Order: structure tokens, then sequence, then C-alpha cells
């Protein structure tokens, strides 16, 4: 029907920092070589999208944001082989080009073609496929999922099982994989181990599920909001601790409770102080602490390097350490085989045109995850 | 001859902080159960011994310091099985009790019976075996090797090959193993990789040798003293860089030279700023930076956690990550089989009674390592 033609559809456009998203009629050019055009079925609202709004995550404006989605391939440009029209897909904010020294490395996943480091707001060829009233609109992280239709480079899209439910599995595009991979791929949580998870929003819940899939014996959820504990326990936390209940510092409580420190700690709040507390509460000799997110305007933290010298390991990663194009389809296969449950993460579902309401829910802390549906 | 009796010999005693060592006549009690008395053959002067002098490394005084040595077993207390009189040995400042949760762990080596964390200056049973004119003298790290004879717990001593030359292999007790293990056990340097080593004193040379044994392709030595480069190249550095030669920051030079950052960086200066530079110069996606020493009075460092979020790993360790009682005898076997060379590390050899001269050489930077011989 619409292959090789411009498509007019609606998108949420951010014209300037600190303003609401405007629903606009936009033109979406046909995909050029190695590009795929996708019809969006559902998209998650993530913190990172809010950082674009606030000017924290610097990216050229005006922009169509959104990076956590699923959809259906509408058409493919010249020389696309990995996907076909009608295939279900997940766009990847971390590409997997397969060629660079990161993609060749057994451990790396932060592909050198990413648009995160020095953002240009373009496709890989350096132009945009979006216009609004003749004016070009930037892409975001080579995904731009706040549009009924989007164009993405083939290196940034993963084919998933034909029978997948898209309203759930869009979370595999960011929040779930980030948390789950942090435990299963970055930390390599072992059977029988003790884990502590600082922050019980969506990504901390996903870390907990990863710790549980890896066979942790004890998983201690830490959060200053007691309302988060009920869901943390439902997905696998064996205990929950609220640092405001104590007279002593939380790392001293966690070191007492785990008889000398936890095997794996995970920082998923994004706060400087809690990064350092998380490192300290892991066992001095062989503890691993993983930093799951960092706000993109963070200052320096302050840390005594003696924490590392006994044998601790501090690490970070993007997208849970997963090589994106390889892993996403296998995570979706595991969901289809019922190995984990995404529904506890989904607290609100809104139609796309209520995007600004979605962001309010995110800003206020009522939501674990809001999904927008098209 | 002297088994089961007190032995009168000479030791170097530190009576107060910031004063020279006094050579004193001391009494060395016979070993009680699971203790070994050793006749010292040679002992290294290490930085850590100077930190005791300066009051940086807090330990009870008066004390017999020294922890890097080799010697010959003079007698064994009740229930010692791992060693016999006449066996060549290396005392271990990191014990290996075999029982605790660290010794049971495949990765840990900082045994919970160490005397480094909360120092008591005693044997494991809580008393001393040294007196000077009726006054008790503390032990240091359960070793105290600045004495013609010392008593150490069996968990702190390793039996080595009978044919070993003790004047060389005493370095296996601290400096060499720390550097070499940092590359071979903590970083797990891989074949073909690029490594950067900040600091080309004794331990940095040992890191270089570890990188070379592991098959690194390029090993970049970094040091502000150009006189260190000649030996760094002799043991395996492929290139040497002096940061004072440049107008730009060293991590930017190292990132240019290695086409996007090194695989493994090692900080072996002990300085805060250079810890952070070392982390930054490793590849963002899969780089590993290892902190080899920390001065025991270090302040906090200041660091942007964004360095970790792309995929870098920061780690530290004591004694090169090696389980001490298992590893020392195999390192000595490798020396005996000619797999590495300790002689480039040994720049000065002094008789024990010139200990204060040894420390001057260490304080001035003339020495790579001074060995004291008895
Ligand atoms: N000092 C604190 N100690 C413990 N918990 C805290 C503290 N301050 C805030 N929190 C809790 O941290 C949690 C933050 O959760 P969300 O804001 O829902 O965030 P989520 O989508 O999970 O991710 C937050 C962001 O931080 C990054 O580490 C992570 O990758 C993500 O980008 C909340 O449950 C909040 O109560
Ligand atoms: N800013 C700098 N940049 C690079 N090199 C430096 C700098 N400042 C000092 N150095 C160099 O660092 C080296 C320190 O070497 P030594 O003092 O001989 O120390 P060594 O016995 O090898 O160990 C020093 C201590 O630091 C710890 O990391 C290590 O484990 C040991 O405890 C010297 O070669 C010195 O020139
Ligand atoms: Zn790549
Ligand atoms: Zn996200
Ligand atoms: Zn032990
Ligand atoms: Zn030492």
């Amino acid at each position: 029907s619409t292959a090789g033609k411009v498509i007019k559809c609606k998108a949420a456009v951010l014209w300037e920092e600190k303003k609401p998203f405007s629903i606009e009629e936009v033109e979406v050019a046909p995909p050029k070589a190695h590009e795929v055009r996708i019809k969006m079925v559902a998209t998650g609202i993530c913190r990172s999208d809010d950082h674009v709004v606030s000017g924290t995550l610097v990216t050229p404006l005006p922009v169509i944001a959104g990076h956590e989605a699923a959809g259906i391939v509408e058409s493919i440009g010249e020389g696309v082989t990995t996907v076909r029209p009608g295939d279900k897909v997940i766009p990847l904010f971390t590409p997997q080009c397969g060629k660079c020294r990161v993609c060749k490395h057994p451990e790396g996943n932060f592909c050198l073609k990413n648009d995160l480091s020095m953002p240009r707001g373009t496709m890989q060829d350096g132009t945009s496929r979006f216009t609004c009233r003749g004016k070009p609109i930037h892409h975001f992280l080579g995904t731009s999922t706040f549009s009924q239709y989007t164009v993405v480079d083939e290196i940034s899209v993963a084919k998933i099982d034909a029978a997948s439910p898209l309203e759930k599995v869009c979370l595999i595009g960011c929040g779930f994989s980030t948390g789950y991979g942090s435990a299963v791929k970055v930390a390599k949580v072992t059977q029988g181990s003790t884990c502590a998870v600082f922050g019980l929003g969506g990504v901390g819940l996903s870390v907990i599920m990863g710790c549980k899939a890896a066979g942790a014996a004890r998983i201690i959820g830490v959060d200053i909001n007691k309302d988060k504990f009920a869901k943390a326990k439902e997905v696998g936390a064996t205990e929950c601790v609220n640092p405001q209940d104590y007279k002593k510092p939380i790392q001293e409580v966690l070191t007492e409770m785990s008889n000398g420190g936890v095997d794996f700690s995970f920082e998923v709040i994004g706060r400087l102080d809690t990064m350092v507390t998380a490192l300290s509460c892991c066992q001095e000799a062989y503890g691993v602490s993983v930093i799951v997110g960092v706000p993109p305007d963070s200052q320096n933290l302050s840390m005594n390097p003696m924490l590392l010298l006994s044998g601790r390991t501090w690490k970070g990663a993007i997208f849970g350490g997963f090589k994106s194009k390889d892993s996403v389809p296998k995570l979706v296969a595991d969901f289809m085989a019922k190995k984990f449950a995404l529904d506890p993460l989904i607290t609100h579902v809104l139609p796309f045109e209520k995007i600004n309401e979605g962001f309010d829910l995110l800003r206020s802390g009522e939501s674990i995850r809001t999904i927008l549906t098209f």
C-alpha cells in the first residue's frame, strides 16, 4: 500500500526543552538503503525521555523522542535481510553493527555506531526521515518511537517471535533488559548468593527478577518508599529495608544483616551517595557492585579507593551488558516460554495521545511503568 | 640445638613513629601450637614498611616490621604439618587459613584472619613472641621479618622448592606477586591486548612482566621519570610515555595512541588523580582498570560515574589476587623453570645492619628494590 511513499501520521514532537510534547502531523520519509520503517504498536515512557525534556540528556531539538518500543515492520529499504514486512520488531537504542571492535569483543556491547556518546539526532547516513510542516525533525538514539511510524537503521532493530504480545514485550527494549542483564550478564549473579538492590522502581524490580532467575538465596530490596516493598517481594525480594527506619548508615545495616557484606549490590537510583553506599555494602574481598543507571548531568562522586583495594569490583553497563541484536530475540523467547513475568512492571496503560499525562505519572512516582499504545 | 628454647638475636625495632630503626638484641620465644620459627635469609624493604615509620599505616608500637622475606624453618610448634625444620619458606602477609568464607571462595584471597584490617600486632592467639629487655614488642602483619629469627602462624607461611635462591625469591612475598598477579589473576590480561601501566617502580615492572607473560601485544609504560624507561623496556614495555612531554592530558594521549583506549590499565603510583586517569584511558565499552596499591592515608578521590556506565570495570586487590599459600610455591616453581626474571628488580643489596641506609635509598627513589641479607 504505502511502501516507497511518504507517510503522514501523528508524532509527539518536543520543540524546545522544558515544554510539553505536542502531538503533530508529521511526514515520515520512505526507508533508504539498510533502513526499516516500522508501525509502532506500543512504547514505554522511560526516565531517559524525561531527561531529554529537562535538557539533562543533551540531544538536538526539535526531536521525536522515545526509545523503548515494539512494532510491526511496514517496509524495508534496499539490502535489508534480517527482517521482512509484517515481522514483529523491537528497536534497539544500542545498535549491534557486528563489525566494530566492540561488537567483535566477547564482553562489549556499547557499539561504536551508537548515537548516545556524541548525539547528532540523525540516521546513520546523517540525515532525518521526519518533517513537520516542511521543517526537519531530529531522531533520538536512532529509534524515535513517539510516532505512529518510525524509520530505524537495520543495525538498530531486532526481529522477535511472530506470536509475541507487543504491549508487554516493549519493556525488553530498555527497562527490563537493563535490570535483568545487570544481574544475569554484568554481575553474573551465582546460585546461593546474597544480593542487594538499591531502588525498587521498574529497573530495580527487573534486577530482582534477574537475581531470582540466577538463583540468588537472599535478595534484599532497599528503598525509602515502603509502598514499593509489596511488589519487590512479589517478584523475588526475600527482605526489604528502609534506610529511614535506622539510626546507623545503611551499609553498616547491610553488612550486619549479611554477615560481612553481600555478594552483589546493584545501584538503580541514579544518586551519587547511594552509588558509594552500594559499593561499601558488598563483601570486601570478592564483592561486585554494579551501577545500573547514571543521570546524564551527574557531578563527580566522592569515594575512598581503599574500598577497591581489598578485592571489590565496581562496574557499569548499558542495556544490561547485552549485545542487543543477539539478545533481545532470546529474551522474548524466554518470556514466551514463561520463564519470567513482565506484568508486575506494568502499572498504567494509556493511549499515545495522552503522552503528557504519561509523563506526569512518571514524574510523580505513581507508576512503575507506563506503556503507551497506538 | 635451639628448638623449644628462647633465642637471643638481633632485630630492627621501631620504638616510635618517625624515628630510625634501632638494631636491638631481642628474645624470640619458641613457637606454640601451629606456629613456626624461621631463620631469615633475606628481606625486602617495601613502601608499606615506610608507612609504618611515618604513622600512615597504623599498627601498635613498638614493632618489628618487615613482611617481604624468605628464610629457613628453624623449628615447628605442636601440630604443624605443612612444613619441617630445614624447609625453605616465604612468610605471607596475607594468610590462607583455608576455612573462612573468603578462603572457600574461588575469587577471594583477603583471608579473614589477616592482621591488616584491625591491626593487633600479635600472633593469632593474641600474644607476642618478641621481647627486648623484658618489654613485649609487637609483630607486624603476622610476619615481622626485620629480625634474624621470627615466629609466624602456619597459615602465614608457604613451603617453597628446596633448591630456591632466597636472595631473589623474597620478592615473591610482596612486590613481584602484587604486580604480576594484578595482570595475570586480577585483570586477566588476554593475548593480543593493549595494556598501560602507570608507575615504573618495582611493582609496575612486575605488572609489565605479568602483561608480557599473558601475551599482551603492546604495553605502554607511563612515568614522569625518564630514567625508569630503560628497565621498563628491558622487562617488556613496548613504548614509554612521559606525561610532562605533553600539552594535553595523558588519558587523551593514551586514547589517541591506542585507537580508543587500552584494554587494561594499571595504577601503581598510589596517587588519587592518576587512579582516575587510569580508569579513563581504558576502552569505554570493555576496559578494565586495576588499582595496584593505595597509600593507607589516602583521601577520597573524585570521579564521574559516567566512566563506569559505558562498560568499564574498576577493581583492586591485595597480593595480586593470589591465594597466598597455594600460589607462592607455584610462582617460585616458575622462577626455577626460568619463566620470568627477578634480577632487573634488584638494584641494591645491603647487610641487615644497614637497614636505615636501605630506607634512605627507598625514600630517595634511587632503588627499584633493596634486599637486606642476614
Ligand atoms: N536515598 C535513597 N535510598 C533508597 N532509595 C531511594 C533513595 N532515593 C530515591 N529512592 C528510590 O529510588 C527509586 C527510583 O525508582 P524510579 O524513580 O521508578 O526509577 P526507574 O525507572 O527504576 O529508574 C531510575 C533511574 O535510575 C537509574 O539507576 C536507572 O537505570 C534509571 O535510569 C524509587 O523507588 C525511590 O523511592
Ligand atoms: N603523576 C605521575 N605520573 C606518572 N608517574 C608518577 C607520577 N608521580 C610519581 N610517579 C612515578 O611513580 C613511581 C612510583 O614508584 P615507586 O615509588 O618505586 O613505588 P613501588 O615500590 O613500585 O610502589 C609504589 C606504591 O604505589 C602502589 O600503587 C604500589 O602497590 C606501591 O605500594 C615512580 O617511578 C615515580 O616516578
Ligand atoms: Zn558495532
Ligand atoms: Zn530507557
Ligand atoms: Zn581464610
Ligand atoms: Zn609490601
